[PDB]
């Protein structure tokens, strides 16, 4: 196809659930066991082929530490989509993700597409968040849910592509 589309996507979530790792896996096909904490935000881009359209992702990888909370709107304000990430081995991170979803639903663009990533799915032997419970929460709140693993690549390309498919 000869069509070209572009959209802004922001990743939000508690530190250190794997936001930067998810982006690095999608954009560079890499995974680093040792990743420095993000400061403020980092920016990356990736262009993919979706059917007959060349979609360009402008990705804002936010720092998740609490001290950066007041900067979040600078990154989500003009976003067309968001991925709120939690760590499946940490229930508190899942509760934090729900509060990020509430903030987006109240202060981001009314038509933002929101996805929920249950990351570090490769650590299911240490699961703290039930898959079905998270799916139910996502369904009730109109969120695109997938468990992912930046470490193995599980569902990483899939979650980004599913978001792109749901954009106008
Ligand atoms: N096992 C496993 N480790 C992961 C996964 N994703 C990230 N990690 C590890 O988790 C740690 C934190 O990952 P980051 O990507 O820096 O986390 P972050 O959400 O960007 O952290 P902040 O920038 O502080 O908000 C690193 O040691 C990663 O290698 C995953 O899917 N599985
Ligand atoms: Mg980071």
């Amino acid at each position: 196809g000869n069509k070209i589309c572009q959209f802004k996507l922001v990743l939000l979530g508690e530190s250190p659930v794997g936001k930067s790792s998810l982006v690095l896996r999608f954009v560079k096909g890499q995974f680093h066991e040792f990743q420095e904490s993000t400061i403020g935000a980092a920016f990356l881009t990736q262009t993919v082929c979706l059917d007959d359209t060349t979609v360009k992702f402008e990705i804002w990888d936010t720092a998740g530490q609490e001290r950066y909370h007041s900067l979040a709107p600078m990154y989500y304000r003009g976003a067309q989509a968001a991925i709120v990430v939690y760590d499946i081995t940490n229930e508190e991170s899942f509760a934090r993700a729900k509060n990020w979803v509430k903030e987006l639903q109240r202060q981001a663009s009314p038509n933002i597409v929101i996805a929920l990533s249950g990351n570090k799915a490769d650590l299911a032997n240490k699961r703290a968040v039930d898959f079905q419970e998270a799916q139910s929460y996502a369904d009730d709140n109109s969120l695109l849910f997938m468990e992912t693993s930046a470490k193995t690549s599980m569902n990483v390309n899939e979650i980004f592509m599913a978001i792109a498919k749901k954009l106008p």
